[PDB]
């Protein structure tokens, strides 16, 4: 395992050192998005939660293509305000229900330490 707790205050500094292989050792799902919502990184734990194959969703748009259930003011709306503002740090519960059994999760969205990238972290509840 990589030992990093979900919700940790300095998580963006810790994850700045990991490559795709290290990200697969986290105890929670991790997605890195660009400012348009395209998927740059997608770890093994996220694929275990949602059924998606990580290598197949990299490059797709999360809000348009992969996760239309998140295209709502409650999820995408928060993301886009964060990108526009250049700051984002929010945690909320959500249900993922597209082409899968409805699954309740906790989501943490946080701006990355690098400029135009954003993390989405997911764990079951
Ligand atoms: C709603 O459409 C949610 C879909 C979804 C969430 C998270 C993922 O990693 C993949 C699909």
């Amino acid at each position: 395992m990589e030992h990093v707790a979900f919700g940790s205050e300095d998580i963006e500094n810790t994850l700045a050192k990991m490559d795709d292989g290290q990200l697969d050792g986290l105890a929670f799902g991790a997605i890195q998005l660009d400012g348009d919502g395209n998927i740059l990184q997608y770890n093994a734990a996220e694929g275990d939660i949602t059924g998606r194959d990580p290598k197949q969703v990299i490059g797709k748009n999360f809000f348009k293509d992969v996760a239309p259930c998140t295209d709502s003011p409650e999820f995408y709306g928060k993301f886009k305000e964060g990108v526009a503002s250049g700051n984002l740090n929010t945690m909320f519960e959500y249900t993922f229900d597209y082409q899968m059994t409805p699954t309740k999760v906790k989501v943490h969205m946080k701006k990355a330490l690098s400029g135009d990238s954003y993390w989405v972290f997911v764990k079951r509840v």
